[PDB]
């Protein structure tokens, strides 16, 4: 931010003032989403349907 | 302002009135707004912005 100050060559006010601006960080971390399915040939050979399909 | 003046060349009605305008002034007067932003040389070449122009 700015301030206002003045023309003083002695006075504390003609003193011009210091900033600083600041960055910072976020992070991505990619993580696993997982499922195992497990069936019997026989099913899969007996059923009407497509059990590999569904 | 106007006022209702009568009509003799002798009673005090007579006559009329005398009055005034009058004028005022305003300023502008320039303030001074600042800042200084002190930044180290190595930083200032180590970043991968152009901090300067930030």
């Amino acid at each position: 931010h700015a301030k206002w100050v003045g023309e003083s060559a002695t006075a504390p006010e003609g003193v011009k003032p210091t900033a600083k601006a600041t960055w910072a960080n976020k992070t991505l971390v990619a993580e696993e989403l997982a499922v195992i399915l497990p069936i019997h040939e026989n099913v899969l050979a007996d059923a009407t349907e497509d059990l590999l399909a569904e």
